[PDB]
């Protein structure tokens, strides 16, 4: 086994929408635990963290509720760090993306040498400076990355925060709404990215190979998966706050994660921006859910060639 | 030419839903006997089946339906040889897909050496002994194939059965829902297999590439396709009894065909499990039976690039 | 820069339908004009031209309202080798695709080297007497190839015409509805294409890279693109004349577009067919539109990786 430290992280304060809040409960509400022990997997549910209340949580210049995103993700690394020195692969059923810097960093404290997977049609790359929405859910990397340090200004909650990853250590699969700034932060750091051209150029197969190798080439090391369900197409994940047409398709979602999964290399996921209260339909909030929980059965074995236990069938 | 030998097997016996009878009627009344002669097919109605009514057909431990099942297809592989002698690429509209072991078994009558392509979201592999449902459409393959004659138990209504085929001569594309006892039996026996995995990560142009040189690699031989409606995505083919999202796109579907065209070794076609009483809405059905009419034109000749008579147009 | 001449061509005596006329309207209401100055682009907007009633436009033979659709090219023509005199890239703004005769006549009046990319689901190469229909939108090519001169009989409204491009000065790409004379006149002449059946098989990427090596192979030459927005799938062009399932997906039709921009030769392009009155739903009508306006904003460097200017963002 891999064994899975399951954590739910019912967070939203990294943008506006307060049903991201939500996600813990309707994934858990989909059978999320049952079907991952139903596979050959090892589960330990950690619970859904209790995120205090800071009412006193004014703006910082641009930046919206800074204490409490910066708490939120201070109190989800320590879990995340817990979990990892358990020798489980976290799993973090998330609210808004922000909390992906308290996911990443608790889980490099374990193993500093990771490699992260961020499956988004966003970089999530602004600054507190160079962000025009001020949510903070669209900030979540510049806070990690070890070249933007003396860029990022001292934001209320976030002393406790270390960049933990280069900019060579992270791959981006499925970007089609990148701003200026952003995509400046790309180039100027020669990030590795597969946006959507890249994708109908290559072939997820082709995107896949090379990701794995360019994380993977020099030597094997722990993955970091962050997936941000609106990566893929709204006509998969619609209960989403940002959606964006022209996303990934279901299949070459579950292709990314199978192809992860058969590493062997898997060491913490993320399964982020979740919405039930922003389906059209009670439908697409099915949809939604339903594709969320394939996506991470996937990360986890569930093949669609099939699957079967070490014993004689016939 | 190449000739057609049309035959309507409203046959329902091997799986729980009774819709799936009307599949000849209303694929008939699709236009589709009118839009092949309106090709450069000679097509010859060999009418529909008259399946007997077996009252006394109490399950074979768990399999359902054994006697009526059987000799709907002992009924089938008779007609269908019929046809071959005839000298006619025969083609069955069907009605669950269990009607392939007698579509399959007349069909080596005439031509033992031939080769088969399944297109389906399934293997329809199981045994009598290691199906969970018992719907004998989920079991045509494990009677056909000759490395699987001893885990057969003798089951009412097959007496008549004699494998016909190896593991070597099938190849599927498109599954995406595979029980473990078949994906055991896949991987004992060696069988070349495209999963949806497999289509994502070579793409279908390869995948078509590898499937006609695996099975016409070392001689030409006569070809059997058989395809399950469900084998593509539910978008597409809506009204049908067992949907699995991630399937083929109709691109493919189209794509799949027009290459099996090409090989000109089209020599037998099965177009099953298209169900009309399925479809959420009248849009559904007719989705389901357009798209079932276009996978079929196209393995006679239709093409996308476009078509024309060997006469001067200007 | 590139920079831009708009030009409004709201005609549709090409086809049956009349909504084809409000093209230009709803396309600059859904701020195009706008949304081009936000990028890097110079844009200059001549009008809407002003197509005059013919009364008087009985068929000839078969062929229907000849007349007022050779006037309107006619007349389209003249503005398009103005706006190229003025060192612009022509970008008309369509009702039905007959139109096209007059934008490649009028470009090539100025870059009579210039190379054509057809993104359609039909050839429209039908000359007036293979047509069936009689739609002069679905003629178009045939008045414009040298090869065809001799064929194309003396149309009224079309004394005017010089066929300008040669059958190997032009790309299809997304055929899937050609007509048997149309086919016919594709492989007598050994015109380039890329059916359906040629994308799913090589992929939007191989396909881009040979279309481009084949056009400016030997040299390097304005690029006229003639966008028919049918050639992509009606689940994202729905408000359109003739609808064909299996088209090219709305992520295929920007990179057809983003690699277009990126050869730095686009010289002229048409955004055609667009029938706001044809959408099922006000649903329908904004997805054409808006799929319709990004395409266009593709052609024009919006790339989904990202943009930024030459500013130092951090
Ligand atoms: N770049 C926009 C959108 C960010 C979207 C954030 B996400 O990926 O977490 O949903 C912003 O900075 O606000
Ligand atoms: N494996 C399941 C599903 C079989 C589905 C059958 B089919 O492909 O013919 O629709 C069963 O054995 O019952
Ligand atoms: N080939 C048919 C259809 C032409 C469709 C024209 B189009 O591409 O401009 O919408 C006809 O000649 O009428
Ligand atoms: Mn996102
Ligand atoms: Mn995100
Ligand atoms: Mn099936
Ligand atoms: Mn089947
Ligand atoms: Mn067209
Ligand atoms: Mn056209």
């Amino acid at each position: 086994s891999r064994t899975i430290g399951i954590i739910g992280a019912p967070f939203s304060k990294g943008q506006p929408r307060g049903g991201v809040e939500e996600g813990p409960t309707v994934l858990r509400k989909a059978g999320l635990l049952e079907k991952l022990k139903e596979q050959e997997c090892d589960v330990k549910d950690y619970g859904d963290l209790p995120f205090a209340d800071i009412p006193n949580d004014s703006p910082f210049q641009i930046v919206k509720n800074p204490r409490s995103v910066g708490k939120a993700s201070e109190q989800l690394a320590g879990k995340v760090a817990e979990v990892k020195k358990n020798g489980r692969i976290s799993l973090v059923l998330g609210g808004d993306h922000s909390l992906a810097i308290g996911s990443i960093s608790g889980h490099a404290r374990v193993h500093p040498d990771l490699g992260v997977i961020w499956v988004d049609a966003h970089t999530d790359i602004n600054t507190p400076l160079t962000t025009t929405s001020g949510n903070l859910h669209g900030q979540p990397v510049s806070f990690l990355l070890k070249e933007l340090k003396g860029k990022i200004p001292d934001v209320p909650g976030f002393s406790w925060v270390t960049p933990c990853i280069s900019a060579k250590d992270i791959v981006y699969i499925g970007l089609r709404d990148v701003d200026p700034g952003e995509h400046y932060i790309l180039k100027t750091l020669g990030i590795k990215y597969f946006s959507m051209t890249e994708v109908d150029r290559l072939g997820i197969g082709k995107v896949m190979e090379e990701t794995l190798s360019y994380l993977l080439g020099r030597k094997k090391r722990p993955i970091h998966l962050s997936f941000d369900v609106d990566g893929l197409d709204p006509s998969f994940t619609p209960a989403t706050g940002t959606p964006v047409v022209g996303g990934l398709t279901y299949r070459e979602g579950l292709y990314i994660t199978e192809e992860i999964y058969k590493t062997g290399l898997l060491s913490g996921l993320d399964i982020m921006e979740v919405n039930p209260s922003l389906g059209k339909t009670p439908e697409e909030v099915t949809r939604t859910v339903n594709t969320a929980v394939a996506i991470t059965l996937a990360c986890f074995g569930l093949a669609r060639e099939g699957n079967h236990k070490p014993i004689d069938y016939l």
